[PDB]
């Protein structure tokens, strides 16, 4: 499914990916060259992904403000519901937070939009993965 292929937070509405800090800060940023960006999902339950970063270990979760930031330890709130969204775009939801619908989305200035301040039909929600780093030979695993 997924080996050692890590992939960026791209926002239509604006176009930038989402990055998570070592001082617990999450924005948005169209810089390849931000060493950071770079985050790896993972799928832990049914319609269920998992965001954390790669370089300095930190979960993306959604507080209670709404907005991102990167949580000491593995919470439900670190686990969000992915979907199939119209357009050809995912969207993602905190589960903690599900009911809340919130969605991680950044606005034009490269900015985390708000949790409680998402919607169906607008183009921060929508998200597309896009895929980072790349390692050579690449093999798969024989019966």
């Amino acid at each position: 499914m997924n080996y050692k292929k890590p992939k960026l937070l791209y926002c239509s509405n604006g176009g930038h990916f989402l990055r998570i800090l070592p001082d617990g800060t999450v924005d948005g940023t169209r810089d390849r060259s931000d060493q950071h960006i770079q985050l790896q999902l993972s799928a832990e339950s049914v319609g269920e992904v998992y965001i954390k970063s790669t370089e300095t270990g930190q979960y993306l979760a959604m507080d209670t403000d709404g907005l991102l930031y990167g949580s000491q330890t593995p919470n439900e709130e670190c686990l969000f519901l992915e979907r199939l969204e119209e357009n050809h775009y995912n969207t993602y939801i905190s589960k903690k937070h599900a009911e809340k619908n919130w969605f991680v989305g950044l606005k034009k200035n490269g900015s985390c939009k708000r949790g409680p301040r998402t919607h169906y039909g607008q183009k921060a929600i929508l998200f597309l993965p896009l895929p980072v780093s790349s390692d050579l030979e690449h093999h798969h695993h024989h019966h």
